[PDB]
């Protein structure tokens, strides 16, 4: 069992803020949040509203998902009563930038996934690298837009297959197939799939050759969301043991929660 990053953000030394972006960016803070299931436990945050938040990090090894499974499973939050703001998160390989402070929205990456809240719009990316600078993408799900953490969690099989999961629960499945259409470089992925449905099928659209960063990249108008665990894995069950003690905190978070709301206004 290989586990290539768990970050569970006691810091956050290993992310390094965009020099390259050119946005007016706001800064990241380690927080426990307004409510949790370990005390001892924290997360990433936004601190300022109407900004970018771009930083990106090492991951533990560079890694190929040739003939393997791979696993994305990250705990995030909404805790601020979100009403424009992306909550996702990128994995990159190694020739997209020369450093960490190099990645910018515009950096190529391998995968884009996880929730994004906007004007009524309520979607979970999955948005796979095609070929350059082209991406794939379907008809996507919604995304949680409550105040608490939401475990967001995609499998990615190598008979170029899928599964979505949110709060251990399956919400999507499928192949690799003509429910997905190409995105142009820079177009928005505005969650119906819709796009340009003019590309060859590739038989090995689920690989990639390398990951070796992770990146966080999102527009914030309320600021306050949270980024709380993350893990990357080749380890089916070792991402299951995993989801079982973040789902019994998640637990504890939501009573912690409902008890405050049930005490104030
Ligand atoms: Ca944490």
């Amino acid at each position: 069992a290989k586990v290539y990053f768990h970050e569970t953000f006691e810091n956050r030394d290993k992310w390094i803020d965009s020099t390259s972006s050119g946005k007016a960016l706001g800064p990241f803070k380690i927080v426990s949040g307004k409510w949790y299931g370990d005390a001892n436990n924290k997360g990433l945050q936004t601190s300022e509203d109407n900004k970018f938040y771009i930083a990106a990090a090492k991951l533990d090894e560079e890694f190929s998902n040739k003939d393997k499974n791979l696993i994305v499973q990250y705990n995030l939050k909404f805790e601020q009563g979100i009403d424009c703001g992306g909550g996702y998160i990128k994995l990159l390989p190694k020739k997209s930038i020369e450093s960490e402070e190099k990645f910018t929205p515009e950096s190529e990456y391998n995968i884009m996934f996880g929730p994004d809240v906007c004007g009524g719009s309520k979607r979970t990316h999955v948005i796979m690298n095609y070929k350059g600078k082209n991406n794939l993408i379907r008809k996507e799900i919604k995304c949680e837009s409550d105040d608490i953490s939401h475990l967001y969690t995609l499998i990615i099989r190598p008979n170029n297959t899928y599964v979505v999961k949110i709060d251990g629960v399956e919400k999507q499945e499928g192949k690799f197939d003509e429910d997905w259409d190409m995105l142009a470089p820079k177009e928005i992925d505005d969650g119906s799939g819709i796009a340009n449905p003019d590309y060859v099928y590739d038989p090995e659209l689920y690989k990639y050759d390398s990951f070796a960063y992770i990146g966080i990249d999102v527009w914030q108008v309320k600021a306050g969301t949270i980024y709380d665990d993350i893990l990357i894995t080749d380890d089916i069950e070792e991402a299951e043991k995993e989801a079982k003690v973040i789902l019994e905190r998640n637990a504890a978070e939501k009573k912690m929660r409902d008890e405050i709301k049930e005490a104030e206004n």
